[PDB]
């Protein structure tokens, strides 16, 4: 509860209280971290500011950052650098795909939808790392969130599965790049969690019940389980760990 | 010598006599197949045509097909359908990334370069499969070519490594989609081979020397070794094999 | 039907007409190979000789070979050397574990049952390779059979899953050893097939139904599909392929 | 710091203060854990008793446990049960192979050397878990240590690589078994560290220099980096993590 004392992290991707990013924010806060939040656009600004305010302590900086927009991304981290001076990591909790691509067969994925999913769900990690690198003057960790669907075929995940494969490969190439600067890059592969974006995946309740039935720990995962693993990865306990993908999924990933 | 007797395959991605696609074409021809060739633009028409000419026992069908162009892709396979009625598979031997992206550090990859590499090197397999599906009425195999860099970090591969991870995930999701229609989808992961596109990968002679020194078979791969593995995957011998990635790389992939 | 003309292979592990080894033998024969058969003990001798006699041509050499017995393993391959002088490959189709260890929880596996499974199902590949190397003076391929349960957790497989992990790792270390001598080592990972040994695995009809319902090709594998992939791996077509594990499982391995 | 307050762990495999198990013991101690130690035989008893003394005083429970000896192993955990009643985890840091089997080509591995390596380095995890299960009534975590050589071919590791493949598969099958009882099972894959047993692996200085040059973090790993990841896996922070293999190896595992 003082593992992250004296450290500041940027948390990207809070949309509401069910967001995995908000679970991460709570765990980081509870471990003593100061937090900077970024939100996608005006629609979500008050949700994020209100949640940030429920944390006790100094008021958290809350900034707009649409990761499809290089100008805004650059400006966002320039502001951060000037206002706080040093950060020790970034939690990248961002993905998007068109729902029409998610519903159809994968072979019917639109070109524009494929590239949009790649842009937001995979390339944005690299765009973010490029700007974050400048502010992580003492090193630290960059974290992203992935899903089993990026490693193997899971139903109704389709275009997002292929985007997560890009993301997981990006984690490795970024780790190899940034390690010499003392920056680690890792992923958490979370099991299914009911979030705002989970509605894009078909019959989510069958999926949850399947986890309960078959996963080794016989229960579904929580935002807090993901956040507590994020606490480890952002801490000095994980200083030897980079380019890794830790499954926080009740062991489901081992099943064949 | 007769494994592919009576079957016709579309080979995409011949550019010159060193192209892996040309090794695949020659092997398929040696196993009794008839071949159709597509070429990327006007600058390649004559060369692809000259090579296609040297296949005895058949006349040439050689068509323009820019896989970024949906109207042309659709028209190309409609022409194929009208000319031969049924094909039994497609060899997708196509990739591209900007030189400046391949030379820099991965973290400095441009957004447009990333999406361009994804479009041409990964999404195009899906775009091709969607059209090929219409002409593969007796089932068959769709093959693509990948590289170890899509699985693990290899030097000077960067944005292409991430595009190959995307391509390999696509192979799996497409296999899952098309299998019910009797269409298999597989990759060959080739070891380094001196081709036109190898010029964009830096220090290639030393990469080859590394294979020679360290690979289990103590030698570099050839276009013909890849071609002969394609013969298998396109044949009835591989009718139980789909969603697979066969390394044709002198064993190098097993090394830690 | 001439891929393997002029070549001689030792097929180990035929027990009856449903044995995967017998699928492999029929495919290799149809491809022009001469064959040598080994059998586990006196109880199987009749079956194996009867099956071998159904092959057109000169009656195949048939020899006892308990792979737990180093004296007999050595004598067997010395007899092979005196009878045919040179062989071009070996199909290792051998496994065993106590049926109590397959039933109970894996954590209740007995020490002697664990070591017995390792001895027969994993180490025997290496013991066989060491003798085969003496007779494979022109190079060739050594093949073994594995199962998805060596990679991920499959129900009831337990101690055999751990032995297959050991087997798959042995394939890689042997490939690295023997490649410099022109010897390739590969595995086929077969999907579930009703054989004599499949009686040891619980609810087998249920397993086959799941494959039929969920596998990309919507059907279960056959001994012939495995045999035809073995033809590839034993042929010159696969001369660039070593340390590989080819799944012949209707694509099931890709599912998450 | 208080992550493990009020919890007791069994540390197996301390030989001297360079032992990875000793790095683990120190980290657990610093996180507030109470520790029980086991030693292999009388040759190492003094080392282990004295090191245990520095952390726990002369109170400490220090017990003989040759993991090849089922009587002694059972007696060990029976003593733990009636001395402390409940434990919350076990660190299994035990491996052995004959030095001859580590130098010769893998194909020359002796049968009894192979089974010996499997017995001590892989089956012991299962035999330990079967006893630990009885005293882990509040749940917890079982940890083992593995090496990249269990996944891919690393030079001069041979029979131990195959034993680590078995160990890693055992982690998965054990996790699937014990999860329903609230017990997690995980591995740490450590990078090369100069320990007592590292002498078994040839030209170790060369291996270390390789890591320093090429690993993403450009430095070799330490016992403390491993211990601190162990603290995470034994803590409530990792309650969603089971059947996982975390590489603590400066990122080296991502490289191809
Ligand atoms: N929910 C699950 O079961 C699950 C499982 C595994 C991984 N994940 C991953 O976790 C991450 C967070 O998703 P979630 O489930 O918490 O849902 P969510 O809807 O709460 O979070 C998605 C976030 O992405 C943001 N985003 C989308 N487009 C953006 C853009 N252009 N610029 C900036 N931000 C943008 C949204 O504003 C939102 O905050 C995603 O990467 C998701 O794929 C989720
Ligand atoms: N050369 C190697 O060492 C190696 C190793 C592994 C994989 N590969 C892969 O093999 C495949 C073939 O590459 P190669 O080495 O034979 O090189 P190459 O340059 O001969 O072939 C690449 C082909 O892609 C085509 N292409 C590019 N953009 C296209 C577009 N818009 N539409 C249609 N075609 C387009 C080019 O015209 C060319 O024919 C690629 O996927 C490559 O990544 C190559
Ligand atoms: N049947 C399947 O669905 C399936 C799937 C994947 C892999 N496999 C593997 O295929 C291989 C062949 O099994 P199968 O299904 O054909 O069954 P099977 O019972 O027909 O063959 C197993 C063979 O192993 C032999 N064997 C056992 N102990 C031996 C010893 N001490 N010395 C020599 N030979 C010995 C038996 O005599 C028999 O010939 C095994 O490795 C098995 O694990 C089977
Ligand atoms: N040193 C490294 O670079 C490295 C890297 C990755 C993994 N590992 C693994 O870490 C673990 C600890 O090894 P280490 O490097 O600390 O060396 P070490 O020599 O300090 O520890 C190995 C321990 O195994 C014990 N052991 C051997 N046979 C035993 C038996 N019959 N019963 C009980 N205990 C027995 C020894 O007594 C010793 O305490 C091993 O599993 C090793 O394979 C080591
Ligand atoms: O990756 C996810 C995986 C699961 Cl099981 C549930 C939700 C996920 O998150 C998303 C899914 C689809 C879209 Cl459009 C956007 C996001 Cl954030
Ligand atoms: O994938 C490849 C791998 C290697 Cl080792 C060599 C060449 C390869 O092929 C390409 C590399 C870069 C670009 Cl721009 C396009 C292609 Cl086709
Ligand atoms: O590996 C196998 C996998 C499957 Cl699905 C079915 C049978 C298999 O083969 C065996 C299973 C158990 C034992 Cl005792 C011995 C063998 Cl040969
Ligand atoms: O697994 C290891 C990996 C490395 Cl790089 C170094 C030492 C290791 O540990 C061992 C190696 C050989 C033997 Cl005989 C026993 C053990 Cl404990």
């Amino acid at each position: 509860m003082e593992l992250l004392q004296g450290k500041t992290f940027v948390v990207m991707g809070v949309a509401n209280q069910r967001s995995i990013a908000w679970g991460i924010a709570r765990s980081l806060h509870n471990a003593g971290a100061k937090l900077i939040f970024t939100y996608a656009g005006e629609r979500l600004e008050r949700n994020v500011r209100e949640l940030a305010d429920t944390l006790e302590g100094q008021e958290s900086l809350v900034l707009p950052c649409d990761v499809t927009n290089d100008e805004e991304l650059t400006a966002c981290f320039e502001t951060i650098k000037q206002e706080v001076g040093t950060i020790h990591g970034v939690a990248h909790c961002i993905a998007f795909a068109n729902r029409d691509d998610l519903k159809g067969e994968f072979v019917d994925t639109s070109r524009d939808g494929f590239l949009l999913a790649q842009n937001i769900s995979a390339f944005s990690l690299t765009a973010v790392a490029r700007e974050a690198k400048k502010v992580m003057t003492e090193g630290g960790n960059i974290l992203t969130l992935t899903y089993l669907g990026g490693e193997r075929v899971v139903k109704n995940y389709n275009v997002m599965g292929v985007a997560k494969a890009s993301l997981e490969a990006s984690v490795k190439y970024l780790a190899n790049d940034l390690g010499q600067h003392g920056i680690r890059v890792n992923a958490i592969s979370a099991g299914p969690i009911r979030t705002l974006s989970a509605k894009g995946v078909g019959d989510f309740n069958s999926i949850l019940r399947e986890i309960e039935e078959r996963a080794p720990l016989r229960r579904t995962t929580t935002q807090e389980e993901v956040g507590d693993t994020a606490v480890f990865l952002f801490s000095d306990l994980a200083r030897g760990v980079t380019g890794e993908n830790i499954h926080v999924d009740s062991g489901y990933h081992i099943l064949g």
